[PDB]
DNA sequence: CCGGCGCCGG
DNA sequence: CCGGCGCCGG
C-alpha cells in the first residue's frame, strides 16, 4: 500500500518498428536507443526530408522536446537511430525522426564524423550476421579552475532539452559463428576533424559504462 | 530478436522496509523515494549514529556511491527518507542509511531548514490519515552571461557523485473522506535561513514535475479527486 | 595421484548391533558414540559380567586399547554406550564390551553420577519416540601459574590409552510430534558427588561442540 | 534410522592445489598433510610474505584456528605444507598460507632444522623419480615424577589452538624400478641445533604410525615392495 | 557449510 | 546481480 497512488513514473521504455528507446524525462532525451541492424534491412525506397523531424506525444508535454526547443539553437536534430539504417520500411524510418530519439547536437559533427560512424557501422553488416547499435549521450564532468569537478551542459528552448556533452556508440557484433565482438566510441559534442581515423576515438566499454549508467558486459554474457 | 542479448539500461527501483526508491545510475543518486509516515511507526527504539552510511552494493559498484566519495567534500550524506520516519523498527531505520538514500547536501541545509521540513512532515501524521512522502533531488538550469541556460552541478569522488542544486518534498496528505491534499515543497541545496516559514517554499507541484521529469497528478487522481495547496 | 599409496587412513567409523562410533586412533578411544534408544530395545534378557570386556580386533594393534592397559591403572572401563540400553539382544549389548566403547573413568564416577546419567537417559524414552543419546570424552584445558592452558590428560598402559579430562553427553530427544529437544551435559572425570542434581551439570551445546569439535545443531537442523 | 539425523564429527578431508590434508576440529590442527613434491612444481614466480597467513573458514568457526590466536603466543605460524614447495603456481603457494596447513611451531625450529629439513626433502626430488612428503604434528606423553604417563601440550588463543609437542616428516621416494624407499623423521617442538645432521633424527615409521594413529606402510605396500631407511 | 561487517570491484 | 579481502561467527 506503500504505492496507493503509484509510483511517480519509472524508466520509459518505447518500441518502435525500428529500435527501442529509454526516455529521460528529466533530460527530454534518450538515454539510450538500440537498433539491431542487417544488410536487407538497410535497402529500400525509404526517405525523408532531411528536417522533417516531429515531436512525441506519448511523451508527456511537460517532458516532451519539440521542435521550437531547436529553432535557432545552433544545434542540429541528431538521430541517434540513424534515418539511413532504416530504408527497408517508410515506418521503420519515419521512426527515427520523432524527437524521442533525437538530441541537441553540433551540426560539424552531425554532418560529418558523427555520420562517418554511422556508414562505418552499417557496412559492419556485409561481414556480421547482426550489427546491435546502441546510441546515447553522455554528459561528461570537467575540473575547473577550484580542483572541482562539474557537470556542464546548455539546455535549448521552452523546455530546456538537454545537450549533451559527448555521444557514445556501442557496436555489438554478432558474428554468424557466435563469437560477440564489441567497439565502443565516444566523440565530443563539438566539430570533431572529419579526417581523424574513427579508430582513435574508441574507448573501453566500461568508461562508457560508467559513465553512462548502462552495463552491456554483464547482459552480452547472460548468453555468451 | 532485438532484445536478445538484453537492454543496457532498465528501471531500478529498490524495495526497502521503511520506503521504495527509484534509483538513477549516471548521476549516483535516488531519482526519487517514497515512504508512507505512519504515526505508530514514528516511536520506538531505532537509534543509528548520525555517520553511520553505507553503500549499497545492490547497486552495481561503476555506479554506486561509496563513504569516500563523500569524504572531504563538504556535504553531508542527506538521507532522503529521513531516519526518525522509522524508529519503530532498526531494520527499517538502517534501510535509509544505504547511500542510494543519500545525495550530496549542503550541511547546513541537511541540519536546518532541510530537518524542520521533516520534524514538519512527521507532524502531519497526527492531523492526517495517511501521509505519503516523496523526496528527491532536482537539478535545475540557470541563465549565463551569454543569454544561454546551463544545467551545472559538482560531482564528488571517484564515482562522480552529482551534488543536487535543490531537493524537492511532495507530502500526499488522505483527508478524513477520500479527499487528497498536495502540498510540495522545494528548498536550494544551500545555506537556507531556518526562520523563513516553510510554507514560503510551497511550489505548484506542477514545477517539481516539470523539472524533476516525474508526474505526480494523474497517478493520484487515478484515486478519487485532488485539492492543490 | 596425489593419493597412489592410498591416504595415511582418516576418520574410522564402526557400526554395531547397538551403536555406530567414530575412534580416535590417536587417543585410542572413541570420539563419539552414537545410539538410538527406544523403550523396546530397554527390556530383555541380555546380561554381562560386568567386567568382561573384550579388545576390538578391528582396530589395528598400533592403536587398539587393551584389558591390560587398564590393569592396576585404578580407572575403571567406562562404557560409553551403556550396556544397559541394549538387554533387547545379547549380541547388542556385547558390542557395548568391545574396548573401543570403553574409555578409562574414574571409579566413583562410573558407578554414581555417570550411571545415573545413564538411567535418566533410559527414562526420557517414555516420553520420547527416540532417545538420541551421543558419548564421548573431552580434554579440557586449565590454565597454569604462568598464566598459559594446557591440555593435560595421563595416558594408561603399554599403549598409552588416553584418560579424559571429562564426559560429555548430548540427548537428541525427537517427540513423537517432531520436536527436538536437545539436553547436554557435562562432568569431570572425577569422584563426582552423587546427590547433585543431574540438571546442575547441563551445558549449552555450543560449548559442547567448541570443545570437542563436533557439530551436532547444523546437523539437526538438516530435517528440523 | 541410527544416522537419519547426521552423524556429529566425519573425515575432514581437504583438497588444495599443492596438497591433500585432513583436519582436526578438536585440536585446530592439521593430523597430517600429504604433497609430491614435483621438481617442475618447485621452480617459478610464487612469492608471498612470511607473515600472511589466512584463516580456513571452510572449517567451522568453532575449530578454526586465526590469526589472532597466534598473536603474541610467541609460536610462529609454522606450515606444514612448505610454501616454498610450490612456487609453479601462485594459488598453488596460497595455498600453504591457509591456517589449516599450519601449527604453533617453536620459531627457532621453524626457521632452522626444520626449514632444513625442508630444503633436504625438495633435494630429493633431483634424485628420485617421485617425493611424496607427509607432514604433521604430535602429542607425545612424558613420564612424570610420580612415575605416570601423561600427554601435556599448550593451547594458545581463544580458540584453544593445539602446541605439538613434535612433528613428523615421512618421505614416501621413489626408485628408478618399483622400489620405494620410506624415510621418516621426528623433531621435538623446540630449539634444534642447526648443525646436528638430519640423519640423527629419522625414526622407525612404526613410532610415528603408533605415537601418530596414522598407517603408512599397509598403504604403500599394496603397491609393490619396500626398503625402511 | 553457510551467514555477516565495510570496502573494493566487474 | 555476482565476486573478492580479513575478520567474525553458528
Ligand atoms: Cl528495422
Ligand atoms: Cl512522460
Ligand atoms: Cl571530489
Ligand atoms: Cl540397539
Ligand atoms: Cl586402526
Ligand atoms: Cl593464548
Ligand atoms: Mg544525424
Ligand atoms: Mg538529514
Ligand atoms: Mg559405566
Ligand atoms: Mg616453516
Amino acid at each position: 500500500e506503500l504505492a496507493k497512488y503509484g509510483l511517480p513514473g519509472v524508466a520509459q521504455l518505447r518500441s518502435r518498428e525500428s529500435y527501442v528507446l529509454s526516455y529521460d524525462p528529466r533530460t527530454r532525451g534518450a538515454l539510450w536507443v538500440l537498433e539491431q541492424l542487417r544488410p536487407e534491412r538497410l535497402r529500400g525506397d525509404g526517405d525523408r526530408s532531411a528536417c522533417d523531424f516531429r515531436e512525441d506525444d506519448s511523451v508527456h508535454a511537460y517532458h516532451r522536446a519539440t521542435n521550437a526547443d531547436y529553432r535557432g539553437s545552433g544545434f542540429d536534430r541528431g538521430a541517434l537511430a540513424a534515418a539511413a539504417n532504416h530504408r527497408w520500411s517508410q515506418r521503420a524510418m519515419d521512426d527515427t525522426f520523432y524527437l524521442s530519439n533525437v538530441a541537441p547536437q553540433v551540426p560539424h559533427l552531425n554532418q560529418n564524423a558523427w555520420n562517418n560512424l554511422e556508414r562505418y557501422s552499417r557496412s559492419l553488416t556485409r561481414t556480421y550476421q547482426n550489427v546491435y547499435v546502441c546510441t546515447g549521450p553522455l554528459f561528461l564532468p570537467r575540473t575547473e579552475a577550484d580542483g572541482k569537478s562539474y557537470v556542464k551542459y546548455q539546455v535549448i528552448g521552452k523546455n530546456h532539452v538537454a545537450v549533451p556533452t559527448h555521444f557514445f556508440k556501442v557496436l555489438i557484433l554478432e558474428a554468424a559463428g557466435g563469437q560477440i565482438e564489441l567497439r565502443s566510441y565516444v566523440m565530443p559534442n563539438a566539430p570533431v576533424d572529419e579526417t581523424i581515423p574513427l579508430e582513435r576515438f574508441l574507448v573501453p566499454i566500461e568508461s562508457i559504462e560508467r559513465a553512462s549508467g548502462l552495463l552491456f558486459v554483464p547482459n552480452i554474457l547472460a548468453r555468451a
